[PDB]
C-alpha cells in the first residue's frame, strides 16, 4: 500500500501549505537568518515592545502583560480557523458525524497550536505577527505574577520537539494524527475516526522512514511527544483558570 | 538485527516471569474461571470484607493497597536491574528512573488484575468489587476509579505478558524524567526497547493495526492517574494525620 500512503502524505502537505501561511521551512529561514531578506523586528524589553506596536500592525489592540496575553488569544483564534480549514482536507474528515467533527476540533486545536508554535520558536524567542516580529523568551519571563509563567512551558516543549528536526512534510501528517484521535470525550462514533488515524499513522511512519532514514525510532519518539502535548495543554487550561462581554464571547476558550 | 530484537524480547519476558509472581496470564485464568487456577473470594460489602479477611474499613483497605504498592515497587526494582544497560547507568539516574517510572508500571500491571467489575487481591486469592471500592468514605471512595477507567481501556488492547514485559521496560527507560543527569544513555537503551516492542507487536499481533502507536498513546492515561493519585495523598495527609506511609513510598512521592 506504500504509494497511496505517499499520496496521502503529498495531499496533506499540499493542504498544510495552503492552510498555514507561515510554514516551518519559512519560519526557520527567518529565525536562523539563513535568508537575509528582512530581519524581524525584535521585542526584547519594554521600550522595544512599545516601539513594536508602532511599527507592527497588531490587530488586537491597555496594560502591557494583559495586552500581550490578548494578542496571543487573537492569534490563537486565528490559528483555530486555519486548523479547521486543514482538518477538512484530511480524507474522510468531512464524512464524520458533525458533532464528532466539532468534538475532534474542540479538543485538538490546543495540541496543534503548541506543535505549530514550536515551529516559530527557538531557545531564545518566538516569531510573532506572521514572522514580522520576534519576542524574546527573556522578555516574556520578565512578565507579571501570573503572566511570566505562561509561555515558558511552551518554550521548553519547543526546544525538545524541535530537536526531532521535523519538516512541514512530517508535521502535516503529524497534525492530522492529533486531530483524528478517537479518545476525545463525547465522541459518538469512534470507529471511522480510529480508521482514518490508523491510515494517517501508517503514512506518518513511511514518511519518517523515507525522510529521516538515519533516526530509527523517530516515529515512536514523535508518538510519545503527543502525550507530552496533552500534559502541556492540561497545565495551560489550568493557568487560564486564574486569568468586555462581546470580547469575552469571542475568547470563550 | 531482527534476531537481536527477538533475543531481547525473550530476555525481558524471561525476567518479567521471574520478577512478577502474578502474571496477566495467571490473573486471566482466575478472572475467567479456568481450571489451571482457583476461584477468588469476592469482597462486595462490609460483610464480605469481614468474612473474607482470612482502623476504619476505608483506611484498612487503602493501607492494604498501599502495602501492595510496596511489594510491586520491590518487584519493579528487581525487574529493572535485568533491563540491559540499566545497572550501568549512573546510580542517581537509576533512582530517578525508578522513582518516576514505578507508578506508571504499577497501574499498567494492575490493569492485568482488573475487569470492569473489580480487581484481584492477595495474589489473586480475593477479588474486590469496583462498587465496594466506589462506596468507601468520602476521600477513599475516589482512589480506585481512575485505575478502573484506565484498565478497561488498556485491557482492550489484548496485550499479553510478553508484550507487557517490553512495554514496562520502555516506561522505566524514559529520558523525560525530572533531574536525569545523562539523558543520552537512557534514550539509546529505550530506542532499542522501542525497536524490540515494535517487532513484538507486529509478530504477536499481526492482525492488529497500529497497536504499537495505540499502546504508546496510552501513556497519557498513565500520567493522569499518577497526577490524580498524588493529589489524593495530599488530601489524605491533611485529614488523616494519624495515618502512615511506607518509607519506600515516602521516597517516591516527592
Ligand atoms: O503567541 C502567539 N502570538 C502572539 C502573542 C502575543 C502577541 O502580543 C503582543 N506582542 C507585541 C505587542 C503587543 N502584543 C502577539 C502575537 C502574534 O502572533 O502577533 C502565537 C499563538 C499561537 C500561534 Cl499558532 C502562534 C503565535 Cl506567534
Amino acid at each position: 500500500e506504500s504509494a497511496d500512503l505517499r499520496a496521502l502524505a503529498k495531499h496533506l502537505y499540499d493542504s498544510y501549505i495552503k492552510s498555514f501561511p507561515l510554514t516551518k521551512a519559512k519560519a526557520r529561514a527567518i529565525l536562523t537568518g539563513k535568508t537575509t531578506d528582512k530581519s524581524p523586528f525584535v521585542i526584547y524589553d519594554m521600550n522595544s515592545l512599545m516601539m513594536g506596536e508602532d511599527k507592527i500592525k497588531f490587530k488586537h489592540i491597555k496594560e502591557v502583560a494583559i495586552r500581550i496575553f490578548q494578542g496571543c488569544q487573537f492569534r490563537s483564534v486565528e490559528a483555530v480557523q486555519e486548523i479547521t480549514e486543514y482538518a477538512k482536507s484530511i480524507p474522510g474528515f468531512v464524512n464524520l458525524d458533525l458533532n464528532d467533527q466539532v468534538t475532534l476540533l474542540k479538543y485538538g486545536v490546543h495540541e496543534i497550536i503548541y506543535t505549530m508554535l514550536a515551529s516559530l520558536m527557538n531557545k531564545d524567542g518566538v516569531l510573532i505577527s506572521e514572522g514580522q516580529g520576534f519576542m524574546t523568551r527573556e522578555f516574556l519571563k520578565s512578565l507579571r505574577k501570573p503572566f511570566g509563567d505562561f509561555m515558558e512551558p511552551k518554550f521548553e516543549f519547543a526546544v525538545k520537539f524541535n530537536a526531532l528536526e521535523l519538516d512541514d512534510s512530517d508535521l502535516a501528517i503529524f497534525i492530522a494524527v492529533i486531530i483524528l484521535s478517537g479518545d476525545r470525550p463525547g465522541l459518538l462514533n469512534v470507529k471511522p475516526i480510529e480508521d482514518i488515524q490508523d491510515n494517517l499513522l501508517q503514512a506518518l511512519e513511511l514518511q519518517l522512514k523515507l525522510n529521516h532514514p538515519e533516526s530509527s525510532q523517530l516515529f515512536a519518539k514523535l508518538l510519545q511527544k503527543m502525550t507530552d502535548l496533552r500534559q502541556i495543554v492540561t497545565e495551560h487550561v489550568q493557568l487560564l483558570q486564574v486569568i468586555h462581554p462581546l470580547l469575552q464571547e469571542i475568547y470563550k476558550d
